[PDB]
């Protein structure tokens, strides 16, 4: 009988089953559907650091094969197709197979946090666990910054810039930006090296970090390994255990403590497969209801997303002449409450024979759900990230490419004589329209954008943390789930909203805290 099974060996699921087995008396069953990524044998796709979209040309390898979402919206005279999302199914979850970046949003993302009920979660009260979770290689001394932690964070020179860079940063420049230089302790606009997690050209996931093999030869850690989860274990309102599938053999599990962490898109569809839900859903499939909780699986949050590509002339070919070079943090204007609602990057790729500034709404207004399709544990949920719902978000999009277009004008860039075209965020291409031309054409621009506009796989807010007396919340401070024992839920569904940044550092920090909590 463990004291704490950990359903999901990912990001979040890794630093819980390192921080709860820290303690010997504490029993812990890390349970991770996707292989392995042993330290001495992590797949070579993963391994490298320098070139970390590898794994999704890998197609469904290192994925959820076929998960599928809808993405925008539903609007008149759009068909929507589904897209396939891309999530881990491995040992270090999704950092094990994202692009490396590693920043915690603004003090502000928190405050709200506590503002809309999770106490304790203001900036003051997450800040100590963004450190602890640390090593920052370039600021690790100074007071908001930690040196001791499992994680790695730096980022490149300015001086190693490609005149490429230099040259949008001195368009930048000319629009008032300053170089921020860490976008990580200083939280106002601007540009700069992007900070990323990596040790020397290798890819450093939080496997590698807290599921080290020290770690794993803890007598009081057990690691499964292709071991999917497939069902919670009640008995009354509490939960008991899990049930698991191995090679063809499924498997129970008792537990004192189930602690979900398989992600945004799936802890929540778990809950809601045991009967945690909102209720009238749950007995439309015939699931018998535990806890009427109807915030379980709302509240889903994005950032939204889009492309400017132009083909490379040969001045900016022989300028662009691997590493994650320029961030900016930018503000659209679209409302006061939300400075810094933009990030964008801005660079060139001599492989492809395109410059790009792909950007998104890092601080959006529109929210979606998903819901089960059925009681099948091997469904996955109905989803529908319901991007541009909210308008603000279309003017923010719109907002940015504006920004583009500036930036583009300054001398520094224009000499380029770049043509810019809009492009699809996730794998930008030729065959959308010109950005002049569209930015000329407000309903061609407004139909453009909800037809192509993406993600960039920071899902999240599925399971929030809200007041004890909230009934749209789904867990307390601590993440235990309202209205049932012997559950917990500590990933990215966590968040009650998704903060300005990467997903990742902030899913770090949420289970270091989450971890605290329950060890105190
Ligand atoms: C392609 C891609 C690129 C990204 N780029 C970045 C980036 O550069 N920087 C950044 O900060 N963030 C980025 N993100 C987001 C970030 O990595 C995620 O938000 C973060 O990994 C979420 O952590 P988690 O623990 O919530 O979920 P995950 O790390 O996804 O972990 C969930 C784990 O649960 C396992 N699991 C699921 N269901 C079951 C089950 N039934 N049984 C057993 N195991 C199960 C999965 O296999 C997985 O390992 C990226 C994500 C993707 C997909």
């Amino acid at each position: 009988i463990f004291d704490y099974v950990i359903v999901g060996g990912g990001t979040a699921g890794s630093v819980l089953a390192n921080r709860l087995s820290a303690r010997p008396e504490n029993r812990v069953l890390l349970i991770e559907a996707g292989i392995d990524t042993p330290e001495n044998n992590i797949p070579p796709e993963i391994h490298d650091g320098l070139r970390p979209w590898l794994p999704r040309l890998s197609g469904d390898k290192f994925f959820w094969p076929n998960l599928t979402i809808h993405r925008a919206a539903e609007h008149p005279g759009i068909t929507r197709e589904p897209q396939f999302y891309e999530q881990g199914r491995l040992l270090g979850g999704g950092s094990s197979v994202n692009m490396v970046v590693s920043n915690r949003g603004l003090p502000r993302d928190y405050d709200e946090w506590q503002a809309l009920g999770a106490d304790g979660w203001d900036w003051q009260g997450v800040l100590p666990y963004f450190i602890k979770t640390e090593r920052d290689a370039d600021y690790g001394d100074d007071p908001l910054h930690g040196n001791a932690g499992p994680i790695p964070i730096g980022r490149v020179d300015s001086r190693h810039w490609s005149d490429f860079t230099v040259a949008a940063t001195q368009a930048l420049e000319a629009a008032g930006l300053p170089n921020i230089h860490d976008q990580n302790a200083r939280f106002d606009d601007g540009y700069f090296p992007p900070a990323f997690t990596l040790k020397g050209e290798e890819r450093f996931s939080a496997a590698r970090g807290y599921l080290d093999a020290s770690v794993r030869v803890r007598p009081n850690l057990s690691l499964w390994t292709e071991s999917r989860v497939l069902k919670l274990l009640t008995t009354g309102n509490a939960i008991t255990g899990v049930s698991v599938l191995r090679g063809r053999e499924t498997l129970q599990v008792q537990a004192r403590e189930v602690i979900l962490t398989a992600g945004a898109l799936q802890s929540p569809a778990i809950l809601l497969r045991t009967g945690i839900g909102p209720a009238a859903d749950l007995h439309a499939l015939g699931i018998p209801v535990l806890a009427d909780r109807p915030g379980v699986g709302r509240n889903l949050w994005e950032h939204s997303s889009i492309g400017v590509v132009a083909p490379l002339t040969e001045q900016a070919r022989a300028d662009a002449s691997s590493r994650h070079q320029l961030g900016i943090r930018a503000s659209s204007g679209v409302d006061p409450a939300t400075p810094s609602d933009l990030f964008l990057h801005i660079g060139a790729d001599p492989v492809s024979g395109l410059a790009s500034a792909v950007f998104w709404v890092n601080k959006p207004s529109s929210t979606g759900w998903l819901k089960l399709k059925d009681a099948d544990p091997f469904s996955y949920p109905d989803v529908d990230f319901n991007l541009l719902s909210d308008p603000r978000d279309l003017g923010r999009l719109k907002a940015g490419l504006r920004l583009i277009t500036h930036y583009f004008a300054a001398p520094s860039l224009a000499k380029y004589g770049l043509a810019l075209a809009l492009s699809r965020f996730a794998a930008p291409q030729p065959g959308g329209p010109l950005l002049n031309d569209l930015l000329q054409d407000e309903a061609a621009l407004e139909r453009y954008l909800r037809t192509n506009v993406g993600g960039v796989w920071h899902a999240s807010g599925t399971a929030r943390i809200g007041r004890a007396d909230d009934s749209q919340a789904v867990v307390d401070k601590a993440g235990r789930v309202y209205g049932v024992t012997g559950l917990r839920v500590a990933d990215a569904s966590i968040m009650p909203t998704v903060p300005t940044a990467n997903t990742n550092l902030p899913t770090l920090m949420l289970a270091e805290k989450i971890a605290d909590a329950i060890l105190t």
